């Protein structure tokens, strides 16, 4: 993600990230000590999860790592407009949780006040290059009307747009699945925006988590 800096130590128990073929892949959010949850177009097989990373050169203390047995992406999943772009990761052993490992809550209520968030993620940052130290940045919702201005016909109920007008904070390439965290639950998962990245006038579009709450449900249950 780009204009942001490197988070908090403990700021971020939740976030995972996502490798194949012992590259990075894309971000992850953990929900349940069984479930990660990613965006649908992060499938691909051989997933490694990594939970308790902050910094991805090192080999840190707090980490495990874990493979994935089931990844369940949303039926309805649209590739060419990122409509529903959701997947659930089932993993092979269930997550060792600490302070450094921690579920987040979903929010489920489509009408939440808080529009205060953050993001973050090992994806590209502004400079171009890809970050070893896991980024985050403030940023704010913005309502439908402004984000369908942003992107005329495209955005659908299932998506959410956030950014920054000042610093233009925004995710990025390598951020995919990675959480937009408001009011410390999450609202969204990172799906697509603008490219070169950067939301100073088109703000990032999130997955709009609170729409998914059954199918969520419905799928850890079954
Ligand atoms: C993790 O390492 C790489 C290395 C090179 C990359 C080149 C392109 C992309 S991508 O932008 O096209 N990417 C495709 C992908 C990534 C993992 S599985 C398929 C997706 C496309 C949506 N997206 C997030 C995003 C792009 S711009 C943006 C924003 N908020 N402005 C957010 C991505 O990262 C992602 C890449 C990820």
């Amino acid at each position: 993600l780009v204009h942001g800096g490197p988070c908090d130590k403990t700021s971020h128990p939740y976030q995972a990230a996502l490798y194949t073929s012992g590259h990075l892949l894309c971000g992850g959010v953990l929900i349940h000590p069984l479930w990660v949850l990613t965006a649908a177009h992060c499938k691909k097989p051989n997933l490694q999860v990594f939970l308790g990373k902050h910094n991805l050169g090192q080999q840190e203390s707090s980490q495990e790592q874990s493979s994935v047995v089931r990844a369940v992406i949303h039926p309805d999943y649209d590739a060419a407009s990122h409509d529903q772009d959701i997947m659930l990761l089932r993993l092979a052993r269930p997550a060792k949780l600490s302070e450094l490992i921690q579920p987040l809550p979903l929010e489920r209520d489509c009408s939440a006040q808080t529009t205060s968030c953050h993001i973050l993620g090992w994806g590209k940052t502004a400079d171009g290059d890809f970050p070893d130290t896991i980024q985050c940045a403030y940023i704010h919702l913005v309502s439908r009307e402004e984000c369908e201005h942003a992107y005329p016909g495209q955005i659908t109920q299932n998506m959410l747009c956030a950014g920054d007008e000042k610093y233009g904070k925004d995710s990025c390439q390598g951020d995919s699945g990675g959480p937009l965290v408001c009011g410390d639950h999450l609202r969204g998962l990172v799906s697509w925006g603008n490219i070169p990245c950067g939301s100073k006038e088109k703000p990032g579009v999130y997955t709009n988590v609170c729409r998914y709450t059954n199918w969520i449900q419905k799928t850890i249950q079954a």
